[PDB]
């Protein structure tokens, strides 16, 4: 199997995109570590890989608690020592109306798990893959930095955000052989199984070959 | 003049670009609102204006505080009953290595002031503008969304991030006559004046015109 | 007023944007070159510019010929010697269907107008403000490098091409002084002629050592 | 392999990324039709092909020229009856000097290969993919939309250009199960040719219902 003997950790693994990311790189032989709030969405997801043959664990994880995310990595590298696969997939939307109309506790739990929890996440999982000079951190953003949403203001603000955190991070981290990529919308309706197949062609590249964005539109008909 | 009778707000008016943003709005009749942490350094730029026969006040605001925000919008309200231009300037930075280096509360602090307070602030103003169907809100970005800065990650995305929650915020206030738009680099230098100038032509717009963005290139040698 | 004893070039100056921006220059004291194919279409424009007590000249510029562009130039710098501003407005479209069913032809038309035009300007006209060690080009594109049109994609081509050619020149001429800048949408989905001409004109009436290398503007408040 | 009994035809198929494109897609089953203005240069390509057991013709086109393009495309199909990848990859440079130090003839070579024949190709092929309900269209950027190069200003306009050209055809031709795709830099600041064959291989075998449109690539790990 192309990816058999790694570890990789899915955030927001309990349904639609990071299910199928999950079961996608299951069935490629990756130990799949699953997290989210409800363990219970996340046992489902765990039986179906294992019924398919994988490997996979499931650990219920605030991603905006700081601690939770510092006790949740060591659990991961104290069980299997490594980490060859973060994706940072778990995301949430507030829709309600104009900024000036957003609560600053909306604000904070939005910009919690959109933004800090994936600079979190790389910080405790990035020393690991540093250390073994190899790994990817693969991030799943619903906005490409380009169209403004009129009534998701701090949404947008947080995957543009996102963008500019990860393609910073890209160039500190490629020095020590590790890769941070994005994968985005390319236009502006995709099916989940097509951003798993770009996250396992992101985990599967040639040592050498540095992919640092894909650009996927709409599923054809 | 231009922009007597008006209430201007210029956050991190201590020095360079906002004393600089201050010393334009106060010479063209605005009212001057400064903010920022230290109130000495406030102090010579509000003599600056009057000495040269403005008018101006100075307010210690800790920006990272939502409810000093709240009470500094309350008394700015209270004591004029408007705000005309709002001014969102006051920035810091973080360069001191890869992001997997950067404390949490180090990434708080430098959040809170690039990328929430500009939220906070608006959210204070603006239902004042809304209900007069005029004000400006004025955005300095130091980054235009291109390109990520190595070693400075999360200063990256909170300028990213400051560009789509303003980008957003625009199209919510248009209907209500309220223009917010951004100022950044055009390159890759500037004199603060030149951004001054900016801000001024800005806050001077006819009533119809709605200028978005307004990129600088470094001032000419 | 601000412009007085400049010469001002506007291509495309017979109506809508063009029109606006050489109103609003002539009205600031500079003497306004207009352009168009046909040289009765620039009489109204003309007249209001007179008639307010500016300066104005009518030449018909063919756009999509090289020798045309330097025909045209040559005249204007014979007859004044200086070009301060120019203003890089005319464009033509093309929306027929997609890419595949675009003749040659249409493209050569489409791409001879709206990125080798400016091109040619830019080469004719910058030599002398070089020289003088002054000038403004600005550029008017109604698409800002982010959204493509189906159906316009020559079109788009154009745009993403002038944003991208006049970027670069920018950084050529900022040692001789000379300031290139860019005009265009702020949003995806309307824009008062005026809107336009007015940034215009604080483009061509910065200080000198201010640099405003690009301007975004919203659909005018309604 | 993956791509048996498909034709791609590669544009300046005769040395680096061009060159590993054709023996990355050749080794995959396709037939390989190889491009470049001199017929000799492809030999070796041709021959590596051949060697490693996959099939491989050359054909001196001239991409300056719209008749040469047709005339190209049209052997191409009544030889074979399909393209089922045509990777746009020929390009031009120059970086001589200021925009304004630029001859018309220069941009004209230019503009032609880097903008005007991509566009030609797709015209010739697309024809054949929208009948088939596939195919592939992969074009080759060597900038994002993002930085200018001063001193490449024409250059700079050429790529902007493309991607935007490219980025709206892609949306005329979802519709018809036809793919068109970018693959161009991820830093501003340095690639092995084979990183970009390989992308291009990824692109060329996706499973049907998947569009993946642009992929950026950063320098090679060292
Ligand atoms: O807004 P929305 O309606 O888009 O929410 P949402 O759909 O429930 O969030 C989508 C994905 O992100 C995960 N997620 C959301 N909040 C989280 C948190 N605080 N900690 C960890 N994972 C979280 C969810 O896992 P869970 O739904 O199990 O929290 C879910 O799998
Ligand atoms: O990083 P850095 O070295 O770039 O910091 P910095 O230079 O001191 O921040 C620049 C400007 O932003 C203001 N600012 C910084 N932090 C603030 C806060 N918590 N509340 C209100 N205003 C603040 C500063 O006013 P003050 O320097 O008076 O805080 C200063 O005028």
């Amino acid at each position: 199997s192309s990816l058999s003997g790694q570890v990789a950790v899915v955030t927001g693994a309990s349904r639609g995109i990071g299910a199928a990311i999950a079961r996608k790189l299951g069935s490629l032989g990756a130990r799949v570590v699953l997290t989210a709030r409800d363990v219970e969405k996340l046992r489902a997801v765990e039986r179906e890989i294992v019924a398919a043959g994988g490997e996979a664990e499931s650990h219920a994880c605030d991603l905006s608690h700081s601690d939770a995310i510092a006790a949740f990595a060591t659990g991961v590298l104290a069980a299997h020592g490594r980490c060859d696969v973060l994706v940072n997939n778990a995301g949430v939307g507030w829709f309600g109306g104009p900024l000036h109309t957003m609560k600053p506790a909306e604000w904070d739990a939005l910009i919690a798990v959109n933004l800090k929890a994936p600079y979190l996440l790389l910080r405790a999982f990035a020393p690991a893959m540093i250390a073994a000079k190899r790994g990817h951190i693969i991030n799943i953003s619903s906005l490409a930095g380009k169209n403004p949403v009129a009534d998701g203001a701090a949404y947008t603000a947080s995957k543009w955000g996102l963008n500019g955190l990860m393609t910073s991070a890209a160039e500190e981290l490629r020095q020590h052989q590790v890769r941070v990529s994005l994968v985005a919308p390319g236009s502006v309706a995709i099916e989940p199984d097509d951003i798993a197949d770009v996250v396992a062609l992101l985990a599967t590249q040639a040592d050498q070959s540095f992919i640092s964005e894909v650009l996927v539109r709409p599923t054809l008909k």
